[PDB]
């Protein structure tokens, strides 16, 4: 799905935002789909850790990025996961579909904040509130962006009104105040 234009643009914005501070020491990617984005991010991270509830998704994404030796993978979700070294970039571009209510949502967000380095950046993207609403995911971009703003400083956003009904989404970039 390289040459479908919408995904092309979304990946480019995600990367642009992720890149804005120069190279990342220690990055976290949350959810990894087929490894398309990990492949673009790995080269700009001194260390990259990728977390994904779905093991078979990891078997696959790992193939894709075999060439780099500074990536590691965890079969776990953002509620259950925790690190010992903070992250200067957390990317969360995947609908956290496994989040069943606002309390899971609120908790997931706290964990992300707990793992941001100082002046670390959190880049978020997802289908807006109403596409997610359409699919049983409780909430999406605007609700998450309201909660993230409580803890973090929004630096920038971009909106990706692509093609179909599904293809319309919002990305925002937050700084963790030092």
């Amino acid at each position: 799905l390289d040459d479908n234009p919408f995904e092309r643009e979304r990946h480019t914005q995600l990367l642009r935002l992720s890149l804005s501070s120069g190279a990342v020491s220690n990055g976290l990617e949350i959810g990894c789909a087929a490894g398309a984005f990990t492949e673009k991010l790995a080269p700009h991270c001194k260390r990259l850790t990728v977390i994904d509830v779905m093991p078979r998704a990891i078997g696959r994404a790992c193939q894709r990025t075999k060439r780099w030796s500074h990536i590691s993978w965890a079969a776990t979700d953002i509620l259950q996961f925790s690190t010992a070294e903070l992250f200067d970039l957390i990317v969360v571009a995947e609908v956290l579909y496994y989040l069943e209510d606002m309390t899971q949502m609120r908790t997931a967000i706290d964990n992300m904040v707990k793992m941001l380095a100082p002046g670390g950046h959190l880049v978020f993207g997802s289908a807006r509130d109403a596409t997610c609403r359409r699919w049983g995911h409780v909430a999406g971009a605007e609700t998450v962006i309201t909660i993230l703003t409580e803890a973090l400083t929004e630096v920038e956003r971009v909106q990706c009104q692509g093609q179909s009904a599904d293809e319309d989404c919002l990305l925002a970039r937050f700084r963790n105040p030092e």
